[PDB]
């Protein structure tokens, strides 16, 4: 195939034209030539204002007092959250385009919801390099790499801060579009409303459903333990969930999502998130009534979408952009632009999100420290702890450095090779080429990538050719940003997957976006007022500080 | 309930407030008020220079030497029509709102694509009467309704000549997005692409799209009879049809939709469509002997996309508009405009495109005359004359007036009685409600309305009120535009919802309205020169003149 070396830049479509020739579309990308490499007019004015990425990061790193201004002024703060917003959504295709089977725009690609969508097409089938031309004839080892790059030899801790909050809520936040179908394979997708649905709370069908809710009050099941509120159990509400034989039946909770007992951290979100539903039902039912259990769950469930973008943007992304810039939810100002208020997950964005450097070395609940094999499948530390005590334990525990290499515990080994593998099968291009997908120049070197000598001379080692070296792996042992939990790559690609599937929510649009939508003003306050302070304070006995950083 | 009344005027959205009260969210409706009633300064203008619809439509219906010539200015034809596409478009709420079991903004609503989705939320369900609090306790008989307003008691013809190749394609083409899954009930459908997805060629799901395809250059299963390409039998595909017992295998044929062995109209519209599919997979593999089945496949698919809403915009819309204007069929018109490239099929779309009244007594094939026993589910009478003759004559035959009441077929007397039923259990608001929510001064009288006495009394007798009128009665029986086929409330309903959905399409997106997109620039032009004439010059042996109006 003449298109296996990916010959169109700049977002020029390759398509061939007979067994020897190809062609490049250069339609729209301000670009025209052969390969769509020379800049049009406009475009060589444009490229030549254009700050880069770090000169921008640099800006909203630095100068606290000038942003304090800026914040504090609504006309600037707006005007700069448009910019942020605006500046990256050019660089996601909406309507979705490409997916594991398809490198050309098809019907099936676009209408089959099962699918996880791509940034950048499958490199096609028969090429002479599994990347395209460059690199070796067989990748290398996925263990080797692992063991070699990626491997944790000494814990090393976040410096922007991120505590166990921000890493189980990254987890449970992201779980909910990020669904593989392993049955089918890790092109495919369980979560076909690809966003912020909130299905991992109330369940990806209606079937699901209606064995979560209680039917009174728009309400959803719970049981009373030690006066605390807490998810009902899989006996109860027949809702099938993961867990092993060992696991006593009181002690199956079912919630939305059937993974969450895995982990005790996702139950205590699960759980929060639960107690935040059936306390909206009571604000709702103050409010109205008049009105009966099915328009109370509803008008919740639109809320607690409100509740979760407004958190994410305002706290989570705020923490891990580390910006003094002030972050603002606020769909209005969307309301005179060109943007689509729909979405798909992308393969890509769902890979770079494998953030398990994250995870720390054992667990430390009060006094209580558990090693992952006590950790796993584990609510009866939930039940003997409580959720107020986990909230403190986590807000104190820091999370583990994300970018800067060597930082994934033994312990989740496989999974970390299992992101390579099942990258390979997806036929991912090369880290490069999603440099260069997203207006970010191609590194030149191994050293240059890593910043420094020994890593870089193992990549060279593996991989040969710096065009050649997968994206996964790279975004782990990318150079950081000065103090940051990521590098340059991980932000300019991520952020722009993040916006969309915030913004292009439905209740974003200008149709949903009023205080009727939920339920009239006290509705449309819980949303506006919401923070993950006011969300754990809310529900959390005692109202015990929280932040996704340490102290 | 106090929304029983429907107070919130302009778009307003009504919310209980208590068991007594209600309050109307006039957000962006440019009005203000208790209900949203007192317009802007801004509103006050624009209401003032906006032309009637009535004004608007004879202007764009006369001077024809003037438009003779904004025809051929590219500058002028190109505006006109951009202004046609957005001046509709912001009447049709996208993302969809609400559907038959949600008068309110829901996610169940939002996310369920099995539901029709609801240009006006449903009447509440325990009202004063039916409609609200207009009209009397019980709606009249409507089997009453039919006969004395809609029956047919003499053949009325189209004043516009609309021919049967309009009646079938209207049926064929419509009956793609109207699939109404009567199993559920009439809320909901079978259609999940909810637009101009082609799955009436090709099949709903993937399942029935593998029965029909050859899986060699692209193409579609097929049989030769007498030298012409006909559609594959249901024991070739093992695709299922619907089809009485007493039909013979051999003419038992397998398309797309399982209803379209129906009627030879609809049937000789599938095999037309079949023959260009394989036809533009010749094309393609001309250009592409390098591409496999696969990619034969759905580029064609992609282009025949295209070629339908060309057609459908240049030469359908073209002739039922009556315009003198050119429409034109062109993306790139609103790459500069916020447009939302997504749509949900309404089912109020779906009842007004109940045109009965389009059937003639009897069909005329060159010199036979078939009664509807005679035409029903007969393949033997397509084979017979074959797909030239079938167009030569429908061409010839002209169709029947669809508004000025009296003009539906007794043979399909049934069908428009379950028209008013099924809209009674999706609970509709009135005529006048309908009429108010697409901009237009809701009718005073009866008479006014028909335009007459005779139905203007029986109406009255049968209502009682004008604001008791149904949607889908009134259509039929409103005063038809002067020498149209139409009334003002079918065009100023129905465009906005077809244009919609034509422009809404995932083509039409800047990602995918490029050469690349459909093979190459040759693909390009397939569609961009497509018309009803092309279309069947190039599959219909003998190329037979053709036209939607009687020659
Ligand atoms: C879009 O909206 C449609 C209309 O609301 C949805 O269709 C409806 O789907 C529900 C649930 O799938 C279905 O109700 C069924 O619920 C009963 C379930 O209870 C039984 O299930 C457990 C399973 O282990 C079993 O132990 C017990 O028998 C328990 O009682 C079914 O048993 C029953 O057959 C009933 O039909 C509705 O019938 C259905 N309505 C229509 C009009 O089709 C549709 O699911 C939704 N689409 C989504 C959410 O994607
Ligand atoms: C989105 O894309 C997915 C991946 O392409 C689609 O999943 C695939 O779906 C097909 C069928 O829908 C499935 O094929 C399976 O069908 C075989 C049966 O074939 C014969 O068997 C019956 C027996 O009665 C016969 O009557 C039929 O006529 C037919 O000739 C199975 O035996 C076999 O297991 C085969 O896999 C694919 O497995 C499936 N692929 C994956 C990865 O899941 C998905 O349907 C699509 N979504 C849509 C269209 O909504
Ligand atoms: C912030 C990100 C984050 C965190 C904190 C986290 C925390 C944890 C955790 C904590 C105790 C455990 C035991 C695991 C273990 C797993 N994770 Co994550 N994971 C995370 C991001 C992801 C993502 C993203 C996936 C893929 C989701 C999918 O496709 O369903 C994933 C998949 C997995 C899988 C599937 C294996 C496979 O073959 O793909 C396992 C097992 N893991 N992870
Ligand atoms: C231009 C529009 C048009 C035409 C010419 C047309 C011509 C014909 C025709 C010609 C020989 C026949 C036998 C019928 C007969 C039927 N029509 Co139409 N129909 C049309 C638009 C529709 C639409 C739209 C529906 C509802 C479709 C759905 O919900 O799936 C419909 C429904 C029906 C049904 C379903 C039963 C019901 O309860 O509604 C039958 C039967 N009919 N119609
Ligand atoms: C958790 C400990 C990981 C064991 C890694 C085994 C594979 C050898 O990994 C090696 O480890 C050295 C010391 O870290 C590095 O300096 C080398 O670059 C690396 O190749
Ligand atoms: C605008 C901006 C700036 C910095 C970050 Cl870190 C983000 N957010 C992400 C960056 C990378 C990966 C994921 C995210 C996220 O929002 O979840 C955003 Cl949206
Ligand atoms: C702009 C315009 C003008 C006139 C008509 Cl008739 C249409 N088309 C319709 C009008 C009413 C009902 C249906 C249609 C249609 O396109 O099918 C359009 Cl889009
Ligand atoms: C870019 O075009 C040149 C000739 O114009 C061609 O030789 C080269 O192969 C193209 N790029 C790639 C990556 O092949
Ligand atoms: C849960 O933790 C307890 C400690 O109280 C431990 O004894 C038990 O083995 C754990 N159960 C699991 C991991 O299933
Ligand atoms: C608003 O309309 C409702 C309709 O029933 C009416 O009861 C009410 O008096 C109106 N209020 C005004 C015009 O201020
Ligand atoms: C079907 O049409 C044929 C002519 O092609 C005719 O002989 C036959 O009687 C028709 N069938 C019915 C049931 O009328």
């Amino acid at each position: 195939n003449p298109c296996c070396s990916h010959p169109c830049q700049n977002r020029g479509v390759c398509m061939s034209v007979g067994f020897d020739q190809y062609k490049c579309d250069c339609t729209r990308t301000g670009f025209y030539g052969e390969n769509c490499s020379t800049p049009e007019f406009l475009t060589r004015i444009k490229l030549f204002l254009k700050p880069t990425p770090n000169t921008v990061h640099y800006i909203l790193t630095h100068f606290k007092g000038f942003w304090n201004v800026v914040n504090n002024i609504p006309f600037l703060r707006n005007a700069i959250m448009s910019y942020v917003l605006t500046s990256r959504s050019h660089l996601i295709d909406s309507p979705p385009t490409y997916n594991a089977d398809y490198g050309y725009k098809s019907w099936e690609a676009f209408s089959n919801l099962s699918y996880y969508t791509r940034a950048l097409p499958p490199v096609p089938d028969d090429c002479p390099t599994p990347l395209g031309v460059k690199g070796k004839k067989q990748l290398p080892d996925s263990n080797e790499i692992v063991e070699k790059l990626l491997l944790r030899r000494k814990f090393i801790p976040d410096p922007q801060g991120s505590n166990m909050m921000f890493a189980f809520f990254a987890q449970h936040f992201t779980h909910q579009f990020f669904k593989t179908d392993h049955k089918r394979g890790p092109a495919f997708t369980n979560g076909l409303g690809h966003g912020v649905d909130l299905n991992h709370i109330y369940g990806e069908t209606l079937a699901r459903q209606r064995k979560l809710r209680l039917f009174k009050d728009g309400k959803m099941k719970y049981q009373i333990i030690d006066g605390e509120m807490y998810p009902p159990t899989v006996k109860d509400t027949q809702a099938e969930m993961i867990y092993p034989p060992q696991v006593p039946e009181h002690l199956r909770f079912a919630v939305g999502q059937e993974v969450f007992g895995l982990v005790p951290g996702l139950m205590m979100y699960a759980t929060i998130w639960l107690r935040e539903h059936n306390r909206v039902c009571d604000v709702l039912k103050q409010e109205h009534p008049e009105w009966g259990d099915e328009q109370l769950f509803q008008t919740s469930r639109l809320i607690l979408i409100g509740e979760t973008i407004k958190i994410v943007i305002e706290d989570y992304v705020q923490h891990l952009s580390g910006y003094h810039f002030k972050l603002k939810f606020d769909p209005e100002l969307l309301f005179n632009k060109q943007f689509q208020y729909q979405n798909r997950i992308a393969a890509e964005f769902n890979t770079l999100y494998h953030w398990h450097p994250l995870l720390p070395d054992t667990f430390q609940i009060h006094d209580q420290k558990y090693n992952y094999q006590q950790f796993i499948y584990n609510n009866s530390i939930l039940l003997e702890h409580g959720i107020t005590q986990f909230v403190e334990s986590f807000t104190r525990q820091i999370a583990g450095r994300v970018a800067g290499g060597r930082n994934v515990p033994p312990a989740v080994q496989k999974v970390s090779q299992a992101s390579i593998d099942q990258s390979r099968q997806m036929k991912y291009q090369s880290f490069n080429e999603y440099r260069k997908r997203f207006m970010l120049k191609p590194y030149e070197s191994f050293e240059e990538l890593t910043g420094e000598k020994e890593m870089s001379a193992e990549l060279e080692a593996l991989y040969g050719d710096i065009d050649a070296v997968e994206l996964y792996p790279a975004l782990l042992v990318e150079k950081p940003r000065p103090d940051a939990i990521f590098g340059e790559t991980m932000v300019e690609v991520g952020a722009p997957f993040s916006l969309k599937g915030l913004m292009g929510n439905v209740i974003c649009s200008p149709a949903y976006w009023k205080p009727s939508t939920f339920g009239g003003e006290v509705g449309f306050q819980i949303i506006n007022t919401a923070s993950i302070q006011s969300l754990i304070c809310n529900n959390v006995k005692g109202c015990p500080f929280t932040s996704f950083s340490v102290p």
